[PDB]
């Protein structure tokens, strides 16, 4: 029994190694400490100082450099006793200060223990190296075990959720959030892995469920500067079960796919995996039928300078992808078509618009153009017209307009983006019919999306994501405001103002004003931003109009202020595509293409704007969550460099500050963070009472009784005692 076998990998890899002695005595030392900053500029930095003097209301401790210093007892970051270094739940700590929190996580991570609980959260820190804790053998261990009965692990949370589902007959959720490269997607896959094993029917459906992923990963993931396999879309996966607890189906909901990546990537980044998969792995035959060449031959793939990922065979991955397409069930038919779309996109990208005779766009070469048409199975002359000579309504008048180079290009870009996003939608719908169950009994849904985004530049997509995050954070706080209550002040009240600033109807918030502006064809970024400032500058406490910038505005989010830039918002909100282009493509010969333009469910939004659609999909998701028993996983990146063995304090604390763990902590820290079992308190603290005593509670008053700790510091409740913050350490800080 791996859990009892101190030699198993379970022990090696998931527990703090245990010695031969369990005695309270080894742990002794008289030397107290505090966490201080040897330089206050940079506050996430701390060193341990041995407190050598105590004023009546402050301490005076000894720097690592030997110099003594003074401190207020109330500003003191007390270091928990060493016995606590490495505990499995931060809730077990006496001193719940941030450095204290950072220290426990670091001590663990130093042992390659990447998972740790903090109350209701599972904290997961990317090790940036492979740890073999996801084997079937590791799966097996988690089966039916309580949270408290096994080491922290994604497997654990998953079991607890599945058991809760069976036991309470209630749907569940796991919300997996954090920065890019934190391991959200990785962990998401382990949840499904685990579920598939503990509950699959020893299989077709399960294989399909599993193969859908790689499918969506090829089309929605890409190499970026923070992650070789970045998810450029958010997702909510519903794992469906029958009443007996068996997997009966699945559904995927996708959000905010980064369509622009198809047309542009920053230096070092790559376009979506698939482009490269197609090009590297296509038979030397399709290459031709598709008019393929190499990546360098394509504007959409030859700009970033990076066309490869180390440790990655685009060719092999392509094998993998088509393989998944087969399992799920896409006909070879379907598959050439997908491939063609892809090919087409690439061609559309190579079309060069020139300066003809005056001011209007022309096409000297038609090569790329016909390559494009060919593959899509559209009429090249139509396309051509549709691209440079779109007919535009101007009254009762329908007039062709000759676009200049630029405009033509952008329009071109719009087509590619529509093609891409639509195809993605279609992929998702298709997968769903195969997987999805009408008649499901229960479900476990997993949300894999980013946490708050504060980048160098924040645009419309950032506001969207941050908006979702305000809602999830308030959902958390609201949840915690119940869980905490039912031991045996609702802070979510707190996010309302920001939320309203974004989504409010009357008075209107940012999105409503954006929608309003969107009706006017001649509106501009300036008109827009000016409208925003008119309604909210010095008028809404969560808004800030900048001192000098004329194109940005600030929103005070849960995680702090985020400055956004307004450019292109109107256009992003409308996500326009010339009608002629729709017409052209409404006629494709190709069977798939036609669905993309012919199916209102794919080809359109309602027509609502992009904002209105985001808001509504967010509200549905939240409604879904609202009916589940939720579980929270906070994935942390250890540094910004993708390196193992480098847990950067500032990097870490920041995330803890923004993803709500620190708030969670400091909340309960105002109450009774510790609430130990009676028997449990007695066994290590007996040292009137001996270890395994049966009048537990009594044995528990007893110890507090000898030591005669202050009563308001502790509280007698059935089964457990609670200890206000710091009580434990001092209790722990006392002679035998
Ligand atoms: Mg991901």
């Amino acid at each position: 029994n791996p859990i009892h076998d101190r030699t198993s990998d379970y022990h090696k890899y998931l527990k703090v190694k245990q010695g031969d002695s369990d005695l309270f005595k080894l742990t002794v030392s008289d030397k107290r400490y505090i966490w201080y900053n040897p330089d206050p500029k940079e506050r996430d930095s701390y060193e341990c100082g041995e407190i050598v003097s105590e004023t009546s209301d402050s301490f005076t401790f000894k720097t690592v450099d030997g110099q003594d210093r003074q401190v207020k007892k109330d500003d003191a970051n007390q270091r928990n006793p060493i016995k606590f270094d490495g505990v499995e739940d931060m809730s077990e700590l006496s001193y719940l200060n941030e450095p204290a929190v950072f220290h426990n996580l670091r001590v663990r991570y130093n042992q390659d223990l990447i998972y740790t609980y903090s109350g209701l959260f599972l904290v997961a820190v990317n090790p940036f190296k492979r740890i073999p804790i996801y084997t079937q053998e590791m799966v097996d261990i988690f089966k039916g075990r309580r949270r408290n009965e096994v080491a922290p692990h994604i497997f654990a949370i998953s079991d607890v959720a599945y058991r809760s589902m069976l036991d309470d007959r209630q749907n569940q959720s796991l919300l997996i959030t954090g920065e890019s490269g934190a391991g959200k997607t990785e962990n998401t896959k382990k949840v499904i892995q685990y579920l598939a094993s503990v509950a699959g029917r020893n299989g077709v459906l399960e294989q399909q469920i599993l193969q859908a992923n790689p499918i969506l990963e090829a089309f929605g993931n890409a190499k970026t500067t923070r992650n070789n396999n970045s998810s450029r879309f958010g997702k909510f996966i519903e794992i469906q079960f029958n009443n007996a607890g068996f997997i009966s189906g699945a559904s995927i909901q996708s959000y905010l796919l980064e369509k622009s990546r198809v047309v542009f990537q920053s230096e070092t980044e790559r376009n979506y995996h698939i482009f490269y998969q197609l090009l590297a792995g296509a038979t030397a035959e399709e290459k031709k039928a598709l008019h393929l060449a190499g990546p360098e031959s394509f504007n959409y793939l030859n700009q970033s300078g990076c066309v490869d990922i180390k440790g990655v065979s685009d060719s092999e991955e392509f094998k993998i992808t088509r393989q998944a397409m087969d399992i799920v069930g896409f006909s070879q038919e379907e598959q050439m078509s997908i491939f063609k779309i892809i090919a087409g996109i690439l061609h559309l990208g190579n079309i060069k618009f020139e300066k003809g005779a005056g001011e209007g766009a022309v096409l000297k070469d038609k090569t790329a153009l016909n390559a494009a048409s060919t593959v899509f199975g559209v009429n090249p002359s139509v396309l051509e017209k549709a691209l440079m000579e779109p007919r535009i309504l101007a009254g009762r008048d329908l007039v062709a307009q000759h676009l200049n180079v630029e405009k033509s290009s952008s329009s071109r870009d719009a087509l590619v983006k529509a093609l891409y996003g639509r195809l993605f939608l279609w992929l998702v719908k298709k997968i769903n019919n195969v997987l999805c169950q009408e008649r499901k009994a229960y479900f476990i849904g997993v949300l894999d999306i980013s946490g708050f985004e504060i980048f160098k530049v924040n645009s419309f997509e950032q506001l969207c994501i941050n908006y979702t995050n305000e809602k999830l954070q308030q959902f958390f706080n609201h949840h915690m405001f119940k869980l905490e209550q039912e031991e045996y002040i609702d802070f979510g009240l707190d996010s309302q103002a920001t939320i309203d600033l974004i989504d409010g109807r009357q008075p209107p918030g940012i999105l409503a004003l954006l929608d309003e502006q969107s009706v006017f064809p001649n509106a501009t970024d300036n008109t827009l931003i000016t409208k925003l400032h008119s309604h909210f500058s010095k008028k809404n406490a969560k808004y800030e109009e900048p001192r000098f910038s004329k194109t940005e505005f600030g929103v005070t989010h849960y995680a702090g202020q985020v400055m956004y830039e307004i450019q292109d918002w109107l256009e992003k909100n409308k996500d326009p595509l010339q009608q002629d282009l729709e017409l052209c493509f409404k006629d494709s010969s190709d069977n798939v293409v036609t669905k993309l333009f012919n199916d209102p469910n794919i080809a359109s939004r309602a027509f609502i704007t992009v904002a209105a659609q985001y808001k509504e999909q967010l509200a549905s998701l939240m409604a879904t969550l609202e009916t589940t028993n939720p579980h929270f996983v906070r994935c942390i990146i250890p540094n910004n460099k993708q390196l193992p063995a480098k847990l950067e304090d500032k990097v870490v604390l920041d995330q803890l500050r923004c993803n709500g763990v620190l708030e969670g902590i400091r909340i309960t820290r105002k109450g009774f963070p510790n609430r130990i079992i009676y028997a449990d308190f007695v066994k290590r603290y007996y040292l009137n009472v001996p270890r395994d005593a049966e009048d537990s509670q009594k044995a528990t008053d007893a110890v507090l009784k000898h030591l005669n700790i202050d009563p308001e510091q502790y509280r007698f409740g059935i089964t457990k005692i609670f200890f206000r913050a710091g009580q434990l350490a001092r209790i722990e800080e006392a002679r035998e």
